């Protein structure tokens, strides 16, 4: 199945946008891009997560932008995954 492979890079992707949303930067980033895929376990879909990075953003950005780029990076994860061959 791909959608395992395809939901840790979707989830990865997530956290450096967020990372550079707050500002942060290097490996700032690339440890909150581990954050945003340890948030999946406890609740299906999109639930637990949304609340960790809506919290952990503080209010920096609607949530209207923000679900939306999650949602659409479900596209772009699977891009990756191909491209990356």
């Amino acid at each position: 199945g791909m959608q395992f492979k395809a939901e840790a890079r979707r989830n990865k992707l997530m956290g450096l946008w967020v990372a550079e949303v707050l500002g942060k930067s290097g490996d700032e980033a690339n440890a909150y891009a581990a954050e945003v895929v340890k948030a999946d376990f406890e609740e299906a879909g999109h639930e637990d997560v949304m609340r960790k990075v809506l919290g952990d953003l503080d209010g920096k950005r609607p949530e209207a932008e923000v679900r939306a780029k999650y949602e659409g990076l479900m596209a772009v994860a699977k891009a990756q995954l191909m491209d990356e061959l």
